[PDB]
């Protein structure tokens, strides 16, 4: 923690924050989700850390460099140690991402790190060759190097992710799958385990072994598993919780704005919500259409009507807070909504469909309050703003996957969620060729401009280009975008150290502080 000149901290250093749900592991590579990965980062600690702006800064690695983006050189800082006082070595890293990507570990994360591209890695993951060629290697102690297929500039990004810290190999050999119980587990984060009382609490306690200790302020974390919104708020007010979970109804969220909006934290989150138009179905491969449906959507009343919530308006589909976006509003988002539905009506005028003789599109959603909601509200703004008619269709989460692709529909309910903050964890799900594509959207322009991406050494430039990625994405409206995500969350008062600038939520009890209230 960094406590700002001038500030009194409390006498007592203990935080009570809600988790949402009871975690079922604290391994690293067992974990799924913001619960475990929130209790991840106080327990392990990767090469690399989130900083409160959610920018890399240095973990294990005190420094790294590289030779054209394909050899990595972490350089470990000396003094790292684990919670039995013995040393974070190179080798616990390899033998670390080696387990990570072991099919026999089964881990929800196993295929994070091939967005870094390591060596060997395709077959490794598919249980074709030994996690033993994985290209990371010791080159002594305390210096690891990573061998990457192609050039990654951002893979040191990529390593603040929980499913790329430590584990300890002799207590997982010795203890098995009870290795994170408190009378077993390693740490070598700023908290150690100290109680876990299924469905009660676990409560973490300060890590006189962790090598930046002398920066931890907060002494003692419980989290609690409350997966009743409304009671988490109800405890937080009591008193007995200091920071709520990340997650509200809208009703409530509104009542809370009003009598404490201070405390109500409403933070930028990587996600977008956009309507996904299957760009290789007549009549959506026809450029006129997809910017008609794109235009007579009005954001404003879906974010300030039918959500209120504080979601952003989004103009295209990489967040702009994204670190590493520069991006521009396309000219069309700064017109008034009626300019937008007038030139909309005379682009699907152009592509045949008049008043007489009006568009139809199915609108596919899986099955959802939330979703089918706003599908309900995207087709009467549809409707009344451009002449398109709307049928709803709606289908279980396995199917609704599948449909898409295979291709089975006119447009669907989609989201994308960055695995990691860079302007490629969405841009490249719009590649011709991947595997993520279910826009169906094949741009050898978009595939051209990414491509350079990976060429250029020159930060500002790379910027530039991500920018020319979305422009060409949006000429050719690919999507609808809707809006970008937010997360609200109640944070006390004299709670520190918590910005809400990292739009991963990436956060870390070792740099939060109480404030004598």
């Amino acid at each position: 923690a960094d406590v700002p000149a001038g500030v009194t901290l409390a006498e007592k250093q203990t935080l009570v924050r809600n988790n949402g749900s009871e975690v079922q592991s604290l391994d690293p590579h067992k974990i799924e989700g913001v619960p475990e990965s929130n209790i991840s980062r106080d327990l392990f600690e990767g090469l690399l850390v989130s900083d409160l702006d959610g920018h890399p800064a240095p973990g294990v690695a005190e420094s790294w460099d590289n030779k054209d983006a394909k050899v990595w050189t972490f350089h470990l800082r000396k003094d790292a140690k684990w919670s039995d006082g013995t040393p974070v070595t190179a080798q616990d890293f390899v033998y670390s991402w080696q387990r990570s990507v072991d099919p026999n570990t089964a881990s929800p994360y196993a295929s994070y790190l091939q967005y870094g591209h390591i060596a060997g890695i395709d077959e490794i993951l598919e249980g074709k060759k030994p996690i033993t060629d994985l290209g990371v290697k010791a080159i002594d102690d305390h210096t690891l190097e990573v061998t990457l297929s192609e050039p990654v500039p951002y893979f040191y990004k990529l390593l603040v992710h929980p499913s790329t810290s430590p584990v300890p190999k002799a207590a997982i050999e010795k203890f098995g799958e009870k290795w994170t119980q408190p009378g077993n587990i390693v740490t070598n984060g700023a908290y150690t385990l100290k109680d876990w009382v299924v469905n009660e609490r676990i409560v973490l306690e300060r890590s006189p072994t962790y090598w930046n200790n002398a920066k931890t302020v907060i002494n003692q974390v419980t989290y609690l598993p409350i997966a009743s919104e409304v009671t988490d708020v109800n405890r937080y007010r009591s008193g007995e919780i200091d920071m709520t979970n990340n997650s509200m109804p809208i009703e409530l969220f509104q009542k809370l704005k009003k009598e404490i909006p201070d405390e109500v934290h409403v933070d930028p989150y990587l996600c977008t919500y956009y309507y996904e138009i299957n760009n290789q179905k007549p009549p959506f491969n026809d450029v006129r259409v997809r910017t008609a449906l794109k235009l007579g959507m009005d954001r404003d009343i879906i974010v300030n009507k039918v959500k209120a919530q504080g979601n952003m308006p989004a103009y295209g589909y990489t967040p702009p807070y994204t670190d590493g976006a520069k991006l521009t509003q396309p000219e069309w988002f700064g017109w008034s909504q009626e300019k937008r539905n007038e030139e909309a009506k005379k682009l699907l005028a152009e592509a045949g469909y008049t008043a007489d003789k009006p568009l139809t599109i199915n609108l596919l959603y899986n099955t959802s309050d939330l979703h089918k909601k706003l599908a309900i509200a995207a087709s009467s703004l549809w409707k009344k703003n451009i002449g398109v008619n709307v049928k709803l269709v709606n289908q279980e989460w396995k199917t609704f996957l599948d449909t898409r692709h295979q291709g089975t529909f006119d447009v669907a309910r989609a989201g994308w969620c960055a695995d990691y903050n860079e302007p490629t964890s969405f841009l490249n799900t719009m590649l011709s060729n991947s595997s993520m594509n279910t826009a169906h959207y094949k741009s050898p322009a978009f595939d051209s401009i990414m491509a350079e991406t990976l060429k250029v050494t020159d930060e500002a430039q790379r910027t530039a280009l991500y920018t020319k990625a979305e422009q060409q994405l949006d000429k050719d409206s690919a999507i609808v975008p809707v809006y970008y995500y937010v997360n609200a969350r109640l944070v006390k008062p004299w709670v520190g150290g918590y910005t809400g600038k990292d739009p991963l939520d990436n956060t870390y009890t070792r740099n939060m502080y109480i404030v004598k209230h």
